[PDB]
């Protein structure tokens, strides 16, 4: 059904990462991300878009982690990656622009973003395009200088050299507060 | 904690799969597998061990998918929602009839943290080995390796590769764990008879 486009996508990503990761690794990234998201979103017609965005962001994080690439890298984890971590990631990138790279993930991803998140967000001028629930993966953790867990519990490998923060909390309000402080603090630690 | 242990396992696996897969692939295999399991099972002191087992099985599946393993036996995969009941039952019953004559795998769309305790107890009571089993998510490498892929209520989560037998064994509510084991056993018997004949 999507084999051909995934193959063509893999080919294009493999070219992009030519001297950095082999085609083999690239192939695996694309097919595994596809299946990984299918598990919670089901096979649908938008899936190859989501699989490619996920694989692409995961590869750049891996390249970051392996010193192959670089601004500060922040990761937000909640359970479903539909509400909380999505808001927190949207607000940070809103305030910080391209001075940070911000990602989010879930331990138990929902099939879609919560109806309200998009867009109480645009109603505050806040960009949230190409947002989807996605599973937590290792590469994005390795990449991160800062990891903010938000009710997921103990799902995250503790890598040395990172700042791990736990945030126990419509709810966009409180998050807003904490994201502004966070950014202030991140910006200041450079 | 586990990061350093995981590093040791990747080094060892790098060297074992040298000539076959890129070290970069091998290293992702172990850490991604760990993180995958951690999502549903949580960090516990034995997560590194289950991750190593899962990675090693996954790398073998990928070796097979790509014809890097000579004379493979038939490869069968069962898939249900939580990889705690249905697929674990089916997988253990087929290994129990077939032994070394097939490689059997299972997986879930939404793994539980552990096998259903009653599954463990009932299979145990009738002498079916089920001991190193654990719920794990569906991954692409094991689909590619598989000659038979059997679906048991997971929904449309599984890509449809050519060269394979796709079987669907769940076309309100459900029966007692007891009865599901019996229905599945009946189906596993026919599947095993059929597999034996078709080779």
């Amino acid at each position: 059904l999507h084999t051909n486009i995934l193959n063509r996508i893999a080919n294009e990503l493999a070219l992009t990462y030519q001297g950095v990761f082999s085609a083999e690794t690239i192939n695996r990234y694309i097919f595994e991300s596809y299946v990984s998201l299918a598990r919670t979103a089901k096979i649908h017609t938008h899936l190859p878009i989501l699989a490619e965005g996920f694989a692409k962001d995961r590869l750049h994080a891996l390249a970051v982690a392996e010193g192959k690439v670089p601004v500060p890298q922040v990761l937000f984890i909640c359970v479903h990656n539909a509400g909380r971590s999505q808001i927190a990631s949207a607000l940070l990138s809103h305030y910080a622009g391209s001075s940070v790279e911000v990602r989010s993930a879930g331990s138990l991803p929902a099939s879609e973003i919560h109806p309200l998140v998009l867009e109480i967000l645009s109603e505050r001028g806040v960009n949230i395009s190409d947002a989807f629930p996605k599973p937590l993966t290792d590469d994005v953790i390795r990449a991160s200088d800062y990891v903010i867990t938000m009710g997921c519990g103990d799902v995250c490998p503790m890598y040395p050299g990172k700042h791990y923060l736990d945030w126990e909390l419509e709810i966009i309000e409180e998050i807003d507060g904490r994201i502004r402080e966070l950014w202030k603090s991140i910006q200041l630690s450079q």
